[PDB]
């Protein structure tokens, strides 16, 4: 099995007024989407030297009675209402990934989008403060902070389109954002139980099939333990690990109106009998956001392809993503 090319990009001139320095960066992330897909952003700004340790330390110190109290409608059927904000339980002997995944801190019950039931919106749900101190408090801030390395993300894949720096990041508000956070916890097990071993076709042991990430980008950190690989016409490709990089790739709103220009890779997540941990960021827009597809291969740069709501594409992402590769 070969390695996947993925560069690392210095991002923070996106964070500057250096407009030629940023169409430097807008370049390599140009010719990173057309290649393997993915980048590692580098000089970010954001402390990760925690972030796996806080998310060891949650999953590690809270028990079943309080796993179940947040559990999502998956796993428990008087929590109707969590459809994506609560605990993902493991099960022992059949399931080892385990975590728990919040939205927008701005969805409470004050919201019109709560107030109006609309779909893929909740209110998150936390643990009680005085045996999880700091834990809400820390999630919040990092969502917002990943918020803000995203932004700053987005003005390059739109520079590196041929378009305003705003292009995506308009759209990207505190607001209504449906963006969520996951933080999964990947165990180490002795006995690993074989039920929670896939083989793909190749032979290859995973513990998540493959899949395109359900994102208009993906901001991606992960504890320092390879375990991804993205697909290319040669096979599939390990990724590397960067224990302070953030990896990103284009998930299938890019590629739908971009005209497939950037691709949304194929990625699957490798068998690993290791202590780990994996916080993705999913840069999604607003429910009612609509970006005008483009071709950017063609002199007019025009699309036949239809706008698609943000949020009826996520409440179709999400469920098939399910029916896929199954409940996480
Ligand atoms: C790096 C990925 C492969 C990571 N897995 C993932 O990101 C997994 C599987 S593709 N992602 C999902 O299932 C989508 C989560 C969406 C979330 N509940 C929400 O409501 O917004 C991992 O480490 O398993
Ligand atoms: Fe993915």
């Amino acid at each position: 099995v070969s390695k996947a090319n993925v560069p690392k990009i210095d991002v923070s001139p996106l964070f500057g007024d250096d407009q030629a320095a940023k169409m430097r960066v807008a370049q390599q992330i140009d010719a990173a989407s057309r290649d393997t897909g993915f980048f590692y952003a580098v000089n970010h700004g954001i402390n990760v030297q925690r972030l796996s340790q806080k998310t060891k330390e949650f999953h590690m110190s809270i028990t079943p009675e309080e796993k179940w109290d947040l559990a999502i409608r998956a796993y428990n059927k008087e929590h109707q209402d969590q459809v994506r904000a609560g605990y993902y339980l493991s099960i022992p002997g059949k399931k080892a990934v385990e975590s728990f995944c919040y939205l927008n801190p701005n969805f409470t019950p004050d919201h019109p989008r709560i107030q109006a039931k609309t779909p893929t919106h909740e209110v998150n749900v936390w643990p009680d403060e005085t045996k999880h101190p700091g834990f809400q408090d820390f999630a919040e801030q990092y969502y917002w902070d990943v918020f803000g390395l995203s932004s700053a993300l987005l003005k390059g894949y739109a520079l590196a389109l041929g378009k305003e720096e705003n292009f995506f990041a308009r759209h990207f508000k505190p607001d209504d954002t449906l963006a969520s956070v996951v933080l999964i916890r990947y165990p180490y097990l002795d006995p690993y139980p074989e039920a929670a071993i896939k083989t793909a076709a190749d032979g290859t042991k995973l513990s998540f099939e493959w899949h395109e990430d359900v994102s208009l980008i993906t901001v991606l950190y992960q504890s320092n333990v390879q375990n991804l690989q993205v697909e290319t016409a040669a096979g599939y490709q390990d990724i590397e690990a960067d224990d302070t990089g953030y990896l990103i790739n284009c998930g299938s709103y890019m590629a739908h109106l971009t005209n497939n220009y950037y691709k949304a890779p194929i990625q699957r997540v490798k068998w690993v009998n290791a202590e780990r941990q994996s916080l993705p960021f999913f840069v999604n827009l607003g429910y009612d956001s609509v970006i005008d597809p483009f071709d950017p291969r063609e002199p007019n740069g025009k699309s036949d392809r239809e706008p698609l709501s943000y949020g009826d594409y996520l409440q179709n992402g999400l469920v098939s993503l399910i029916n896929k590769n199954g409940q996480t």
